[PDB]
């Protein structure tokens, strides 16, 4: 097989079989440098398909991940959030040394093998985290218990073995676990001498399963997958942060490492009444060199989406690349994983062959929270209520199983047209500046002037409202268009393309004093200029910069009320900055770029858009409610000789979902000026289009022309730098 070409069901084979195996702790790099001394897996590289990477959850270890791969499910909504954890109403201790991992009550969501079982066909396991469990009352129709030491042969001898069943007892879904080139890493770190020879190993291993399937002709018959859980990055004992450099006595637990948690040893009595909070704030900012940063659970980079569940402990640790976190300076040489999924040591591989896969093909790198619905796809199953976006994948499949379509809009825009140019509220406003209220015909825009404007600030089309009783209505002007949320008294959505600047050494700045109250929408359904005199804590924000677009006149159309959202004066230095200074070096660098901004409510931290219920804070004395956090999605044309309003290929995405906090803690800013830490803060809350689409409730570019699988692939991918 090894030495043949690169190249077919034989009989009692009407469905391709499907395996996934998984070669533990097998990072990325470690293909892009060492394929050619593996020449199986370097077969399978050149004939089938593989990713530059695939993307694992946080934290990059074991079990979270591979249950992830299997349920297509966040750690959070699957449970096992780590190897090691503790949940508070069962009051029991989860860890690979306990008899409580075969405890089916940490077992959350379906996997895989439960929903071929559901569909009638049967499932096969020779080890993987979960399929030795009985998950849901059920075990796969065939496993193994996890024994470690099972020599690889044997492993896939057996495989074989169970494809060599009768078509009524054959099962048409396969797993297959290896722990190398994990155990290496660990023992010498990633560039060593131990993962060659572990390569090698699984190479060899990966061999025999190809060999044994030629045998039975079904090396061009069988849907194979080879993936990994994480991948793996060097520890230094000279790398280690010690918690006792930071408390004089420390009374707490901590699940040491590199993603770190902290909580009372006194459980469960005192889990809740811990206090957190103070937790974080005495390791926030304490050293100018800290090799880790504390946050509780809601403040971490919303893309992670670790903060929904009991387990996950409230006080959390976000550890530098090759850097540890241990309680005491009482291992830490070698190799390890857990940091955060976005480090490129952590990046795991993705290879394919078989009939259903696309041949000699290099595809872009994808979330391992999507595998789950490709496998569905495979096995011509339908896939149980998961994370993943189903028809992302379908560019690696020959005939996708699974056509995609555009969310369907719950809410239709209703009323806010231009009756009259004088105001009937004031609404405490003021502009000296006026007088004569003639700049209110310039929000009275005809047929034409729509159309100009929905060309050049909507090129991809409206976000769709994807809320049940969502009244809103579309505000248009000539240099941007928005979507105003009545009941909350400000703009879900502002839409508008900057051009490619020219000039940049004196841009005109915002018209200060000048507010007033926008004609087209109703004074009860409109924010007061007074409601933020009584509140200290938070002011008012321009959710659309004034001073970007046109000039002096231009900026009177969006000194109005619409445009104004509640912002906290330490959130404000970095929304003005970003818009005055960052936003114009990116108009720069992608030849104009379309800015989509609005407020995001997630105060029960559930990653999804809150119902008025439940949110828990508002502007003093008011209805009118304070974001949990605040998005700015940037569209540009991939093709950088064309601008976001003519561009006719693919496009290129920068999304930004950034806490809305009274501090700027997170930043460490003091004595710092802001070219030096809103950046940095901004590129630490990037996130997927599909992550800003399931906090707000809206649906982007459906009047892009081009398949929705495509679109799918922009929505769920994630900017690296
Ligand atoms: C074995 C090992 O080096 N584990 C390290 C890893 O944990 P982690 O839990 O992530 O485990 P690894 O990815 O390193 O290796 C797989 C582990 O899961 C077990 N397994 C695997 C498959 C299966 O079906 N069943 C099963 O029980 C293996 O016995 C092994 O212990 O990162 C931690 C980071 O803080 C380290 O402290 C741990 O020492
Ligand atoms: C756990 O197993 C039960 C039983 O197999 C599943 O319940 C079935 O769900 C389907 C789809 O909703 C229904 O058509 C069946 O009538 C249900 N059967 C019973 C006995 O209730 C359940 O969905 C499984 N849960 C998970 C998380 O996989
Ligand atoms: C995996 O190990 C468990 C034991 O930990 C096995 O479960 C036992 O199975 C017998 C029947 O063969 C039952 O009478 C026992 O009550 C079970 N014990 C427990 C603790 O569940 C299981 O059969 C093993 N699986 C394989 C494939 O060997
Ligand atoms: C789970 O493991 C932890 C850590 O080993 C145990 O924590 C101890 O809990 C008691 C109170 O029940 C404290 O007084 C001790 O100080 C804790 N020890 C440590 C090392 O933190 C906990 O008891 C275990 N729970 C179960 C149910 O096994
Ligand atoms: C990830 O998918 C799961 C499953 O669809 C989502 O969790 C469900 O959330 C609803 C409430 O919106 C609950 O009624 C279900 O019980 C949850 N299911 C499970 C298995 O936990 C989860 O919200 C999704 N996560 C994101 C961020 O979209
Ligand atoms: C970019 O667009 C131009 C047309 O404006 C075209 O000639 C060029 O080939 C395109 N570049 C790529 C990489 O497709
Ligand atoms: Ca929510
Ligand atoms: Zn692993
Ligand atoms: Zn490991």
């Amino acid at each position: 097989w090894v030495t043949e070409a690169c190249a077919q069901c034989p009989e009692g084979f009407d469905q391709p079989p499907v395996i996934l195996f998984s070669m533990d702790g097998f990072r990325a790099e470690y293909l892009q440098t060492w394929s050619t001394l593996l020449p199986n897996i370097n077969k399978l590289k050149t004939c089938g398909l593989h990713s530059k990477y695939m993307r694992a959850v946080y934290p990059t270890k074991a079990f979270p991940n591979h249950y992830t791969i299997v349920t297509g499910l966040y750690p959070e909504s699957h449970g096992i959030i780590d190897n090691n954890m503790y949940d508070v109403y069962l009051n029991k201790n989860f860890s690979l040394s306990s008899v409580e991992k075969s405890n089916p009550a940490w077992w959350s969501g379906q996997p895989i093998w439960l929903t071929a079982m559901y569909q009638g066909l049967k499932a096969a396991s020779y080890y993987w985290p979960g399929s030795d469990v009985a998950v849901n009352g059920s075990f796969p129709n065939i496993y193994r218990n996890y024994s470690n030491s099972v020599p690889y042969e044997s492993r896939i001898a057996t495989l074989l073995q169970w494809l060599d069943l009768p078509k009524a007892e054959r099962p048409s879904f396969y797993t297959i676990y290896v722990e190398e080139p994990d155990s290496a890493g660990h023992k010498s770190g990633p560039v060593s001498a131990g993962v060659i020879k572990a390569l090698q190993l699984v190479d060899d291993a990966f061999g025999m399963l190809m060999e044994g399937l030629k045998q039975r002709n079904l090396h061009n018959c069988v849907n194979i997958i080879v993936l990994a859980d994480h991948g793996m990055d060097q520890t230094s004992c000279d790398r280690v942060e010690y918690m006792t450099d930071y408390f004089p006595e420390i009374n707490f637990y901590m699940y040491q490492g590199p993603a770190p948690r902290i909580r009372t040893r006194n459980i469960p009595q005192d889990f809740f009444t811990f206090n957190s909070e103070e937790i974080v704030r005495d390791l926030s900012c304490r050293k100018s060199d800290q090799h880790f940063k504390p946050y509780l659970t809601p403040d971490l980079p919303k893309r992670l989406h670790y903060a929904k569940n009991v387990r996950i402990d409230k006080v959390h640790l976000m550890v530098d690349r090759q850097w540890l976190a241990y309680r005491n300076k009482g291992n830490c040489e070698g190799g390890t994983h857990g940091y955060n999924n976005e480090f490129k040591s952590m990046e795991a591989i993705f290879l394919a062959h078989g009939p259903s896969f696309k041949e000699k093909t290099v595809i872009e790198p994808f979330e391992n929270i999507e595998v789950y619905n490709l496998l569905c796809d495979l096995l011509h199953i339908q896939p149980a209520p998961n994370n993943g976006s189903h028809g992302s994948l379908n560019h690696l499949l020959k005939a996708p199983f699974y056509q995609p379509s555009h969310a369907e809009e719950l809410s239709k825009s209703a009323g806010c047209g231009f009756t009259t140019p004088l105001p009937k509220d004031s609404l405490n406003c003021s502009c000296l500046a006026l007088q004569e209220e003639q700049v209110n015909q310039r929000l009275n825009l005809n047929r034409g002037e729509v159309s100009a404007t929905e060309k050049t600030n909507l090129p991809f089309g409206r976000p769709r409202v994807i809320q049940k009783n969502k009244d809103h209505c579309l505000l248009y002007h000539r240099e941007y268009v928005s979507g105003f949320g009545k009941a909350m008294k400000m703009p879900m959505w502002s839409s508008y393309t900057v051009p490619k600047p020219g000039d940049t050494s004196s841009l005109p700045p915002t018209v200060p004093d000048c507010l007033r109250a926008d004609v087209r929408v109703d004074p009860s359904e409109s924010q007061k200029c007074s409601f933020y005199l009584a509140d200290q804590n938070i002011d008012h924000g321009f959710l659309y910069p004034p001073a970007i677009k046109g000039n002096n006149e231009s900026q009177y159309d969006a000194l109005i009320t619409s445009n104004l959202v509640p912002m906290y004066k330490e959130f404000k230095k970095m929304w003005d900055y970003f818009h005055k200074v960052l936003l114009i070096k990116y108009a720069i660098e992608r030849n104009g770029v379309n800015v989509v901004s609005g407020p995001i409510f997630d105060y029960n931290y559930d990653g999804h858009f809150d119902a008025p219920d439940e949110i828990t804070n508002y502007v003093a004395g008011t209805d009118v409610p304070v974001p949990t956090h605040y998005f700015v999605v940037l569209t540009s044309c991939k093709n950088k000789t064309h601008t976001p309003d003519s561009c006719p290929g693919w496009l290129d995405v920068l999304p930004f979902v950034v806490p809305h906090r009274p501090t700027n803690v997170e930043s460490c800013p003091e004595n710092k000026a802001e070219d030096l830490w809103v950046e940095e803060r901004f590129k630490a809350h990037i996130a997927r289009v599909r992550d800003v689409e399931l906090l707000t409730g809206l649906d982007f570019y459906q009047e892009k022309t081009q398949p929705v699988s495509e679109i799918l692939q922009l929505k769920t991918y994630l900017p690296t730098f």
